[PDB]
């Protein structure tokens, strides 16, 4: 069927949309070519709609069914708990979109009588009505990027009302938080911190006689998800031990929301119908991961690829297997794509066989290689720094809800660019404004987390280890990329940052306390007479468990 059907009503913005990087003194410090940075707006919605709208072709086979059963079998071991209204309410981000029924996230988190009362009726309605399509809002997503030799048309997010969202959590939070791992095991990507992901990719790579890997980019995965895919996804959830009300809720949510439903713009106009995966629901991440995993695993058997290890993060897929030879691999890969195309997962860019782990891009990142104080090779996760930097500038010139830069510093603490540029730039600003103590919100695998800048040293050592503060001698490949990026964006070169870091480090050291700790560990690369960095006491006191359990992008989740 058609992924989408449009009435003609436009995807409207519910507020003024900013698309250009303002000429700000502070942003200008980080990057000079401000005209290269842009934010997508609803003005590009039609370009997207045309890209995501098409008929889906899907032919299933024996391999798909075999793998599906294997998956359900693991699923049968899961026992999911039905969250309470209070629990699910406590998971709602403070900035979440208000309900059109007289309340907002604030009232939800405060267990406001009005909110709760409405959440109850919505739930009661899910238990009674198994058919009525639940309404959803469609908005153009506002994201920041750098221009390219044109521009990316805004992505379209689709999400139901606040009430329904709390209800999703009640019935499915525990499930989407535990089922993926139980089913895919080591292959489930959101369970790993950046360090563990590299570990897994490196060990997996070395477990092959002669490794061959490739990333598989599905063309607009969300609109390639069929009603069949979503029901198959429910059949997997249905294998869990569920409370009676949770089973019905899931059965209803599937038919009324997850498989499709009416689309409404910000003005209340009927935009069209959706027959594919909505981006703004709680099951989006789990569902896509399961679907991507299922199709890929069946495609591997069908394609004759040997000993295929999957690492799946939602629609993002990486595959590592036993090479069978250059020509045999090219053939096998093409066969893999045909199987995937039949499973309704056509490729965007044709996949290419890789024989060098550092050449595979998954989750926009890749495994590189540097050295620690001792001088031994240390693997770590990195990526092209264009977008992170572009967004850093943006978030520097404008008050933005989520600070992707803070999230990038954490996820990419050991990289050349995050340490040399992100930490320097931001700490410098925070110190100049005396905000080193204000906690900031950021995201990790979709979930919102409140973090204090001064705590970064602990978090980094904990997530990455001490080597993140001593890495050096990066690969020529990683260096070239950072170099080109800076050249392209008009970002000051190494020397400029070192001088700035040397200044910040000193200023932080003079403040003592946690700030001094920031200056000693974060900026140890700036000095000649380096300090002897030892494990930070409070690092062992840290509990970053809930940080890397599952993916929640689009799920509207907040881990307090
Ligand atoms: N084009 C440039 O501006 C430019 C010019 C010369 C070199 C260069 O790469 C660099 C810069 C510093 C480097 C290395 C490579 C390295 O391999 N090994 C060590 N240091 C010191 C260093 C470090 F260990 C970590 C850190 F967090 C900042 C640092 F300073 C660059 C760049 F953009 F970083 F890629
Ligand atoms: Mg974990």
């Amino acid at each position: 069927s058609m992924s989408y059907t449009w009435t003609g009503a436009l995807i409207t913005p519910c507020a003024a949309e900013e698309s250009k990087l303002p000429i700000n003194p502070l942003s200008n410090s980080l990057l000079r070519h401000h005209n290269m940075v842009y934010a997508t707006t609803s003005r590009s919605a039609s370009l997207r709609q045309k890209k995501v709208t098409f008929d889906r072709l899907q032919v299933l086979d024996d391999h798909y069914r075999d793998v599906l059963k294997e998956m359900k079998a693991k699923a049968s071991t899961v026992k999911a708990k039905l969250l309470s209204i209070e629990e699910a309410c406590k998971l709602t981000p403070p900035h979440s979109a208000k309900s059109k029924f007289g309340y907002g996230a604030k009232d939800v988190r405060n267990l406001s009588s009005r909110a709760v009362n409405h959440i109850r009726s919505v739930w009661e309605d899910l238990l009674e009505d198994t058919e009525t399509p639940i309404d959803t809002t469609i908005m153009a997503k506002s994201e920041v990027f750098c221009v390219q030799p044109g521009r990316k048309p805004a992505r379209l997010i689709v999400f139901p009302d606040l009430g329904v969202r709390v209800c999703e959590k009640m019935a499915l939070y525990d499930v989407v938080s535990t089922l993926p791992q139980a089913v895919m095991g080591s292959s489930y990507g959101f369970q790993y911190s950046p360090k563990q992901r590299v570990e897994f990719l490196v060990n997996t790579w070395k477990s092959k006689k002669c490794p061959m890997g490739f990333s598989y980019d599905t063309r607009c995965f969300d609109s390639t998800v069929t009603e069949s895919d979503i029901r198959v996804e429910e059949s997997i959830y249905q294998c869990c031990d569920l409370a009676p009300e949770a089973r019905q809720a899931i059965r209803s949510l599937t038919e009324r929301l997850y498989i499709g439903g009416p689309l409404t713009n910000s003005k209340g106009q009927n935009c069209g119908y959706r027959r594919c995966r909505a981006s703004g629901v709680l099951t989006t991440s789990c569902g896509n991961t399961l679907t991507c995993y299922l199709k890929a695993t069946a495609a591997c058997r069908a394609a004759k690829l040997q000993d295929c290890t999957m690492l799946v993060n939602g629609d993002d897929l990486v595959v590592i297997c036993e090479s069978a030879g250059t020509q045999e691999d090219a053939a096998a890969l093409r066969a893999f794509t045909e199987a995937m195309t039949r499973y309704s997962a056509p490729p965007g860019d044709p996949p290419q066989p890789e024989y060098d782990l550092e050449l595979i891009t998954s989750c926009s990142s890749n495994v590189s290689v540097a050295h620690d104080a001792s001088g031994k090779r240390v693997y770590y996760l990195t990526r092209d720094p264009t977008t992170p930097l572009a967004r850093a500038a943006w978030e520097t010139a404008r008050h933005t809800p989520i600070n992707s830069w803070l999230g990038n510093i954490i996820m990419y603490a050991p990289t050349l660019w995050a340490r040399m540029i992100l930490m320097t730039h931001f700490f410098s600003i925070l110190l100049a404004q005396e905000q080193l103590e204000k906690a900031l919100d950021c995201q990790i695998y979709g979930a919102c987390y409140s973090i204090e800048p001064l705590d970064l040293p602990q978090i980094i050592e904990r997530l990455h280890g001490l080597s993140a503060f001593t890495l050096h001698s990066y690969s020529p490949g990683e260096i070239n990329r950072v170099a080109s990026c800076l050249r392209k964006l008009g970002v000051p070169p190494l020397r400029t940052w070192r001088h700035r870091a040397r200044s910040v480090r000193a200023k932080l050291l003079s403040q003592g306390g946690r700030a001094a700790t920031c200056g000693r560990y974060l900026f140890n690369w700036a000095v000649r007479t380096k300090l002897k960095l030892t494990p930070i006491p409070a690092a062992s006191q840290l509990d970053l468990s809930g940080w890397f359990v599952a993916g929640y992008s689009g799920g509207d989740i907040y881990h307090s």
